[PDB]
């Protein structure tokens, strides 16, 4: 059994495409394989996912996985309601209510709006970029109006690798006016680090800020370099390692060569990438749930063209979303569950501070439970009391009329 | 419609994009040179074969917050016409130091 | 002009031209003035305060 | 560590302060002082160095 599945993965992906491979590997079975038919195109232009979709309905898929930027996403988004196709993606959750879309991304904008609040913060800094949209951007600003806030945010998308040192410090000069202890960065891993790399060069991490980094992968980034200034670090990991699934995952990982798997020769795992796993067992699990079912998914034939007039909706695509929706399955990221429109449901994001013997979980977020700490012990410093004696004689020690 | 429009041999096309669909105008356009003219709001940033012809409002209206003089208002925003304004309001809302 | 999903799409010479024509046309309208730099933005434009 | 920051003050008791590299604790905030015997504004050095 051979199942067309259509493959979208950017053209600088290389990690995420290596586990798209490996869950192909070990959820393989007698029963059925998939066929992934993979396009290498660039995420940002509308045009190439535009036909890269377009040769992928043609040539007879069942399903697509992929990933979207948020110039993009409107294209999948609006393409995949129409022709029926159903989508899988990590990337960041869109802006709504989509049909036929998989995201394997759980929302963090209620991870994030926990956080400030066990901080008990009052006056931060949000330094996000456009690129994962600003949906969490929308989440913090909405709710500065309910709590009363107030936060600078800067868009810090719009900056000039040739100015780049020179924008990034004259950018903190605005925040030191304010004397600002807290900033938040709402970027991807990657711009996370050149920040970083800039806090660092102004000094701008010793005793007495703390920041947070709000994606769900703070390991991703390098944090030793943010690890011995004194400032307190936090921020989310969706991929816990302390799991005996994720834990034999990484010595299957750890493992393979560097040049067939490229940065596979690490006990780490992205967690965009991580969610490309567990995708491809989500996928697997949808079609063979389609096959106890009793679900002819086979293909009428040549779907056509895309820009078919009127489209033609090929009935067989609305069912394989009811498959792919109510697959829940174990893996990397978690319990996995979706509900009627898409989003991630179900899930767990862990709270990460950075200390010096690494990182450091103090907690999750749920929810309907919001955040919850976890191993309070023990305190910091344990306090002794003084007992101190006396005798009771006026006026030296009295007591008082209540 | 835009494959139509290629297909049929038009020369420009003239026509609106909203937050959603701008970007399949634009990608089209600098791929297939296809000349878009449109009354929509500008566009972010400089995207070739783009005839905006909505003048950017975004510094007439910093300039009449500062004409009034306000330190501390209310910004109340569709997310119809985009945010390319919301934007201008706070990445200014740093350098002259407002409540916005 | 074929299929928009041409593969490889080879764009039509006589397109970028027409750019040019639009962004330096420079007449007067219900607008005020109208000019285009080289990004299709309008310049030269006058927004009134009221 | 952070211990370059704006308060500290470092001297470098050496012949070749610019022969290390400097971009690096040159914007942290603290003050780092030191000796050069090899003057590259002297026509005679710019003349070895082109
Ligand atoms: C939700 O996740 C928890 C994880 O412990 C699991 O026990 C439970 O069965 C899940 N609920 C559903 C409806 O899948
Ligand atoms: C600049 O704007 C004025 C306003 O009417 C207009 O008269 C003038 O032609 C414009 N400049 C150019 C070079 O078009």
């Amino acid at each position: 059994n051979s199942i067309q599945i259509g493959g979208l993965f950017p053209r600088g992906a290389d990690q995420e495409y290596s586990a798209f491979r490996v869950g192909m590997v070990q959820f393989s079975t007698s029963e059925f394989r998939l066929t992934p038919h993979i396009d290498n195109l660039e995420v940002a232009n509308s045009f190439a996912v535009t036909n890269a979709f377009c040769s992928q309905f043609s040539r007879g898929v069942y399903a697509i996985f992929g990933f979207y930027d948020k110039k993009s996403v409107n294209t999948i988004t609006s393409f995949c309601g129409t022709l029926h196709v159903s989508f899988i993606t990590p990337s960041f959750p869109t802006d709504g209510t989509h049909p036929f879309v998989i995201q394997m991304r759980p929302d963090l904008k209620g991870a994030l709006l926990s956080l400030i609040e066990y901080y008990q913060w009052d006056k931060f800094a949000y330094l996000y970029d456009s690129d994962r949209g600003l949906s969490t951007l929308q989440a913090v600003l909405d709710s500065a109006a309910e709590k009363k806030w107030q936060v600078t945010a800067i868009n810090v998308g719009n900056i000039n690798n040739d100015k780049k040192d020179e924008t990034y410090r004259s950018l903190f000069q605005d925040l030191e006016l304010k004397k600002e202890r807290r900033v938040i960065l709402d970027c991807e891993r990657d711009k996370v680090n050149d920040i970083v790399d800039q806090v660092i060069t102004i000094g701008k991490h010793v005793k007495g800020y703390h920041y947070i980094i709000a994606n769900l992968g703070f390991t991703d980034g390098d944090l030793l370099k943010i690890q011995f200034g004194g400032a307190e670090v936090s921020g989310f990991q969706i991929v816990d390692y302390d799991d005996s699934l994720v834990s034999k995952f990484i010595e299957r990982w750890s493992t393979l060569e560097e040049k067939e798997y490229p940065g596979a020769h690490t006990a780490t795992i992205k967690y965009t990438s991580a969610l490309t796993y567990d995708a491809v067992q989500v996928m697997t699990e949808a079609f063979r749930n389609l096959r106890k079912q009793r679900i002819e998914i086979s293909r009428r034939g040549n779907a056509g063209d895309c820009l078919a007039n009127p489209a033609v909706p090929w009935g067989q695509g609305v069912e394989i979303e009811r498959a792919l929706k109510q697959v829940q399955v174990e893996g990397l990221s978690g319990n996995i569950k979706f509900d009627q429109n898409g989003k991630r449901i179900n899930y767990t994001i862990n709270i990460m501070e950075l200390k010096t013997n690494g990182p450091r979980k103090i907690g999750y977020w749920s929810e309907v439970d919001k955040m919850v700490l976890t191993e309070d012990d023990t305190s910091g410093l344990e306090q002794k009391t003084v007992v101190v004696t006396t005798i009771l004689e006026s006026p030296y020690v009295m007591m008082k009329k209540n």
